[PDB]
Formats: structure tokens, C-alpha cells, sequence
């Protein structure tokens, strides 16, 4: 990735900013620019790419064969018992909370048994991230 | 990606900004921008390219073969009993929550058992994320 | 991708922006702009190309074979009950939620069994996300 | 990756920034750029290249083979049971939260059981992130 | 990565920054900047390259083989019950919080049984991370 930019607040080429009550006299700004860019990216010169997959099974026996791919979660168990018992009380609750699985972002790209990959594979991910404000 | 930005608030190339009750005097502003851009990106030159799977199978026998592939999730179980009881009580409840499963954004591209690929794959995400605001 | 941009407010080439009550004087503002963009993009160049898939079964003996693709979800039990009993009370609830299976944004480009696959592949996700706001 | 750069509040080629009532007098400025950029990046010169997986059996017995890919998860019991009981009390309870499993960005790129690779991969976050705020 | 950069607060090349109430007299600034970047990064100059796997079974006997990848979890139990009782009490509490587990980024790009890999793989993670803020 040539250019990958996280900005907060403000991102300009060439910036005049004038804030909270200033003053501003006489200003001469003479700005002269000369800006070229050249992008050469992700070229490929090939004659002969061969991809190439053979298999050959010749008097045999297969017996109890178990392939498993990744990612199995089998046997999970989540117990959140909550009581609340109150006689002669007084219960004052504010910005309670209870989360068992919560995912912002998933991101999967090659998940297989087998593969065979030519080529280029990016992920980026920019975010802002802010969980509970109370009060 | 040549280019990927996340920019919270003001993006430009040239700003004149002027805020909160400033005096602008006399101002002489000259701007003279040459600006080029020239993007060769994803050429590919090639004689030939070949993808070729074969499979033979002969005289063979073959009894409980099982091939499962990814994210299996078999036996799950989320138990959340929640029993609240009052005699002579007072309650207040102000911003209560309960959340099992959530899930924003799931991006998923190439789950498979086999997979020949040739070229090129990109995932992007960008978000500003707020869970709970209260108060 | 050439180009991705998060910009939350304000995105310009060239910005003058005057707010909250300023005093803009006498101003001479000359703005002289070449701008050129030359996009060659995903540009292929292929004599031949040959996807070629091939499967042969002679004199075989197949019994209990088995093929299960991904994303299975099997036995999955949610139990959440939920019991109020007040004799003689007062209760005040003021936004409470029960969420259990809550999705927002799912993507699925490829999820097979066998994949063969010439090109490019691309996903592309930008958002503002707020869950709960109360009060 | 040529650029990566996380900036917080402000970025900026060339900055003139006047802030919080200051006294700008007569300013003369003159400003003459030349930038040029060229960037030459992933480019492959490649006569012949070639990916081959082969597989032959033979009068062979195969009986009980158990493949299993990565992250399996088989048992996992979470209790976290709350009771609350009162007789003549009073409780107050502010910004009180039990969370048991929150992801915030999963990435996954290349799981499998047999990958063949040939090509360029390349991950990238970027993110601000406060988990709980109160008060 | 030719260019890595975390910068807090301010990042730019020329920097003119006036800020709390000074007093800014005559100024000439004369500005005269020739930049120029070459970047060549990533070219491979290549005749042939061959990635080649190829397995023979014979006459053979197998029983009992288990191949088990990396990240098996197995068994594993979290147990944490909360208990609060009160006769005649006055209890506050004011930001308090129970996690079992939290993940924020996790990033995974290779992980198989068998992998043949000709290429380039980076990872680049950049974040400001505070958890918790009360008061
Ligand atoms: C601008 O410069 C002229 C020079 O003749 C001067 O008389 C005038 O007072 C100046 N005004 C400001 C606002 O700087
Ligand atoms: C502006 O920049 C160009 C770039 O070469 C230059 O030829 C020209 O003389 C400059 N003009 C002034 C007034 O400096
Ligand atoms: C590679 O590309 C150049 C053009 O930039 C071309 O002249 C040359 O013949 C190519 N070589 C091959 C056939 O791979
Ligand atoms: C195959 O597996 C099953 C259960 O996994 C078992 O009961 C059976 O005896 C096995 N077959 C042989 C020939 O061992
Ligand atoms: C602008 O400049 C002229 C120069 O003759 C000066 O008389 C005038 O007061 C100036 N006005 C402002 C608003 O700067
Ligand atoms: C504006 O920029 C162009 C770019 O070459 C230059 O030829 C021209 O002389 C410039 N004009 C002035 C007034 O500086
Ligand atoms: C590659 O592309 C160039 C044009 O840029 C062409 O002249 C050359 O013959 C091509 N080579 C082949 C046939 O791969
Ligand atoms: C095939 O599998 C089943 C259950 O998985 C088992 O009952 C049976 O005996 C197996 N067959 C042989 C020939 O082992
Ligand atoms: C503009 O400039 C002229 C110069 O003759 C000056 O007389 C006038 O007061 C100025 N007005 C403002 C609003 O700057
Ligand atoms: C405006 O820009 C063009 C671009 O080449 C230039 O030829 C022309 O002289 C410029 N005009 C002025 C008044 O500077
Ligand atoms: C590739 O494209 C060029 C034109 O840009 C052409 O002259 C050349 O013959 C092409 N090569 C082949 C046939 O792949
Ligand atoms: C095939 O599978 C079934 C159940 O999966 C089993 O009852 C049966 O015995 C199997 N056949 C053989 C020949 O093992
Ligand atoms: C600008 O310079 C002139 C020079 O003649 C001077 O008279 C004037 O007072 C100056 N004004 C400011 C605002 O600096
Ligand atoms: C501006 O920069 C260009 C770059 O070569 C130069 O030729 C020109 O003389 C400069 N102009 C001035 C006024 O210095
Ligand atoms: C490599 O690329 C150059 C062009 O930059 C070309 O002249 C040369 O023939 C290429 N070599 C091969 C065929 O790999
Ligand atoms: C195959 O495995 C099963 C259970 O895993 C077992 O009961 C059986 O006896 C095994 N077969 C042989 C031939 O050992
Ligand atoms: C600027 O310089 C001139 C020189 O003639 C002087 O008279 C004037 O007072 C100066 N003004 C400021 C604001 O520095
Ligand atoms: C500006 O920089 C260029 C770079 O070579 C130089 O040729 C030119 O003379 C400079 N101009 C001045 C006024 O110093
Ligand atoms: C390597 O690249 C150069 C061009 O930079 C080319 O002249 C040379 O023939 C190439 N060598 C090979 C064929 O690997
Ligand atoms: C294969 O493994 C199973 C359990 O893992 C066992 O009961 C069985 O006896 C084994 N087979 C042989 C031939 O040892």
C-alpha cells in the first residue's frame, strides 16, 4: 500500500487558518506549485504460469477418512444467572449492562482445506472506537 | 491501494479558513497550481496461463470418507435467566441492557474446501463506532 | 482501489470558508488551476487462457462419502427467561433492552466447495455506527 | 508499504496557522514548490513459473486418519452467576457492566491445511479506541 | 516499509504556527523548496521458478495417524460467581466492572499445517488505547 494516512483532524496540501478572534493585517500570499506523480504499480510481465494439480488413487482401501477444516467450536455453554430479591429496599440502578459476545469487525479472506494462490492479497482497517459513555 | 485516508474532520488540498469573529484585512491572495496524476496500476502482460485440475480414481474402495469444512459450530447453548422479585420495594432502572450475540460488519471473501485463484483481492473497512451513550 | 476516503464533514480541492461572524476586508483572491488525471486501470493482455477441470471414476467402489460445506450451524439453544413479580412496589424502567441475535452489515463474496477463479475481487465497507443512545 | 503514519490532530505540507487572538502585521510570503514523485513498485519480470502438486496411492490401507485444522475450541463452560439479595437496605449503583467475551477487530487472511503461495500479502490497522468512559 | 511514522500531535514539512496572543511585526518568509522522491521497491527479475510437492503411497499400512493443527483450546472453564447479601446496609458503588475476556485486534496471517511461500508478508498495527476513564 503506497500511501495509508490515519488523520485525527485535519489534513491539507498547504493550509492558512486563522481561528478565535485574531487580527489579520495586511498579507501578501504568493504560492507557485508545480507537483506531478507518477504511479507505476502492480505491473506483470509473464511468458508461461502453469498451475497445475493432479491426483490418482489406484486399488486402495480408505476407511474412517476425517478431514476437518479450521474453525470448529464443538460444545460452549454460557450461564449468566442473575436474582435480585429485595424485602423492603431501595435500589437506584443507572448504566448497567451485561454483554456475553459482541464483534465489531470480522474480517476473513482465505479460509480453505487447500490453496493455490498467485497474486497479492491486502487487508486495511481504520477506525474509530469507543465502547460505554455514561454520565 | 495507493492511496487509503480516514480523515475525521476537514480534508483539502489548499484551505483559507477563517472562524470565530476575526478582523480579515487587506489580503492578496495568488494561487497557481500545476498538479499531474498518471496512474498505471493492475497491468498484466501474458502469453499464457493455465489452470488445470483433473482427478482419476481406479479399482478403489472407499467407505466413511468425511470432509467438513470451516466454522462448524455443532453445540451451542447460552442460558441467561434473569428473576427479579420484591415485596414492598422501590426500583429505579435507568439505561439497562442486555445483548447476547451482535455483530456489526462480518465480511467474508473465499471460504471454500479447495480453491485455485490468480489475480488479485482487497478488503477495506472504515467506520466510526459508538456502542451505548447514556446520560 | 486508487482512491478510498473517510471524511467525516468537510472534503474540497480549494476551500475559502468564513463563519461565526468575521469582518472580511478588501481581498483579492487569483486562483490559476491544472489539474490532468490519467487512470489506466485493470488493463490484461493474455494470448490464452485455459480453466481446465477433469474427473474420471472407473471400477470403484464409493459408500458412505460425505461432504459438508462451511457454515454449519448444527444445535444452538437460546434461553432467556425473564420473571417480575412485585407485591406491593413501585417500579420505574426507563430504556431497557433485550437483544439477542442483532446483525448489522454481512458480506459474502465466495463460499463454495470448489473454487476456480481468474479476475479480482473487491469489498469495500464505510460507515457511522451508533447503537444506543438514551437520555 | 511505502507511507504508513498515524497522525493524532494535524498534518500538513506547509503550514501557516494563526490561533487564539494574535496581532498578524504586514506578512509577506512567498512560496515556490517543485515535488515530483515517481514510484515504481511491484513490478515482476518472470519468463516461466510453475506451481504443481501431485498425489498418487497404491495398493495401500488406509484406516483411521483424523485431520484436524487450526482453532478448535471442544469445551468451554463460562458461569458467572450474580445474586443480589436485600432485606432492608438501599443500594445505588452507577456504571457497573460485566462483559465476558468482546472482540473488537478480527483479521484473518491465509488459515487453511495446505497453502501453495506465490505473490505479496500485507495487513494493516489503524484505530483509536477507549473502552469505557463514566463519569 | 520504507516509511513507518506515529506522530501525536502535529506532523509537516514547513511549519509556521502563531498560537496564544502574540504580536507578529514584519515579516518576509521566502520559501524555495525543489523535493524529489524515486521510489523503486519490490522488483524481481526472474527466469523460472518452480514450486513443486509430490507424495507416493505404496503398499502401505496406517492406522491410528492424528494430525492436530496449532491453537486447540480443549477444555477450559471460567468460573466466577458474585455474591452480595445485605441485612440492614447502605451500599454505592460507582464504576465497577467485570471482564473475563477482551480481545481488541487480533491478526493472523499464516497459520496451516504445511506452507510453501515465495513472496512478501508485513503487518503494521498502530493505535492510542486507553481502557478505562472514571472520575
Ligand atoms: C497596509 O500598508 C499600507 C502601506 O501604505 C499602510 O498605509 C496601511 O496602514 C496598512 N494597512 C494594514 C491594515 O496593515
Ligand atoms: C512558478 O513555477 C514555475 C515552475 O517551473 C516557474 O517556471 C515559474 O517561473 C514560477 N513563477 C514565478 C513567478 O516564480
Ligand atoms: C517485459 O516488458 C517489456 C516492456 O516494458 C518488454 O519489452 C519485454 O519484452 C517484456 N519481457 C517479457 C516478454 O517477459
Ligand atoms: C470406523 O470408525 C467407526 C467409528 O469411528 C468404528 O466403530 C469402526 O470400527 C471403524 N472401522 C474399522 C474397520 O475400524
Ligand atoms: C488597505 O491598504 C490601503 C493602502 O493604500 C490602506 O489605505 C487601507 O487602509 C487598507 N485597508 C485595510 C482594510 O487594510
Ligand atoms: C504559473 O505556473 C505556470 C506553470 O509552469 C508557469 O508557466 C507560469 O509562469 C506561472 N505564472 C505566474 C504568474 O507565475
Ligand atoms: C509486454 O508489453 C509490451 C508493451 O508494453 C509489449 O511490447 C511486449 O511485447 C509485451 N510482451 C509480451 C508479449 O508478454
Ligand atoms: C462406517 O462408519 C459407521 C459410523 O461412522 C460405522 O458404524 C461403520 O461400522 C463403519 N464401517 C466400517 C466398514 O467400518
Ligand atoms: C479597500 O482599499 C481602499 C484603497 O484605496 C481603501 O480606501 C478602502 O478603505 C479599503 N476598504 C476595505 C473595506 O478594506
Ligand atoms: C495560468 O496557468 C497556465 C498554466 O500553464 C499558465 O500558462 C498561465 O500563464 C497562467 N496565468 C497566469 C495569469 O498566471
Ligand atoms: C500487449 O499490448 C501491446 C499494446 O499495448 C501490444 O502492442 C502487444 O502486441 C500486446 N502483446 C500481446 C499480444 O500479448
Ligand atoms: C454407512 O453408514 C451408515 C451410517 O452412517 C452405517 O450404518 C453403515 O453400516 C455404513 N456402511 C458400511 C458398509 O459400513
Ligand atoms: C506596513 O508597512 C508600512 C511601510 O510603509 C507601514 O507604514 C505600516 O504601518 C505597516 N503596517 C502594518 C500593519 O504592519
Ligand atoms: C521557482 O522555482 C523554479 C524551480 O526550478 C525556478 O526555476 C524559478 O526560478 C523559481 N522562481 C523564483 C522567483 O525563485
Ligand atoms: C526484464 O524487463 C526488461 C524491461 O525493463 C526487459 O528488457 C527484459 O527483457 C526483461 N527480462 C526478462 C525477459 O525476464
Ligand atoms: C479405528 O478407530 C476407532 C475409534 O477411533 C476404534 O474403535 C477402531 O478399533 C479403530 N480401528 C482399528 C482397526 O483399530
Ligand atoms: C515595518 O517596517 C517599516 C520600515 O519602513 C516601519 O516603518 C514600520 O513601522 C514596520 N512595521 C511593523 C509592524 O513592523
Ligand atoms: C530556487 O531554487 C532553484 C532550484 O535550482 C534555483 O534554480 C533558483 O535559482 C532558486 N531561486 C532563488 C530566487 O533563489
Ligand atoms: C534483469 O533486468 C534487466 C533490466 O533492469 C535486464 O536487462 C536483464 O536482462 C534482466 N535479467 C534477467 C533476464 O533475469
Ligand atoms: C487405534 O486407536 C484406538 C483408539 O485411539 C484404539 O482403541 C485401537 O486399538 C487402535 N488400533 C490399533 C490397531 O492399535
Amino acid at each position: 500500500s503506497i500511501d495509508v494516512k490515519y488523520i485525527g483532524v485535519k489534513s491539507a496540501y498547504v493550509s492558512y487558518d486563522v481561528q478565535k478572534r485574531t487580527i489579520y493585517l495586511n498579507i501578501t500570499n504568493t504560492l507557485n506549485i508545480t507537483n506531478n506523480n507518477y504511479y507505476s504499480v502492480e505491473v506483470e510481465n509473464i511468458t508461461a504460469q502453469v498451475q497445475f494439480s493432479k491426483t490418482v488413487i489406484g486399488k486402495a482401501r480408505l476407511n474412517n477418512i476425517t478431514i476437518i477444516g479450521p474453525l470448529d467450536m464443538k460444545q460452549i455453554d454460557y450461564t449468566v444467572p442473575t436474582v435480585i430479591a429485595e424485602e423492603m429496599s431501595y435500589m437506584y440502578d443507572f448504566c448497567t449492562l451485561i454483554s456475553i459476545k459482541v464483534h465489531n469487525i470480522v474480517l476473513m479472506m482465505q479460509v480453505t482445506v487447500t490453496t493455490t494462490y498467485f497474486g497479492h492479497s491486502e487487508q486495511i482497517s481504520q477506525e474509530r472506537y469507543q465502547y460505554v459513555d455514561c454520565g
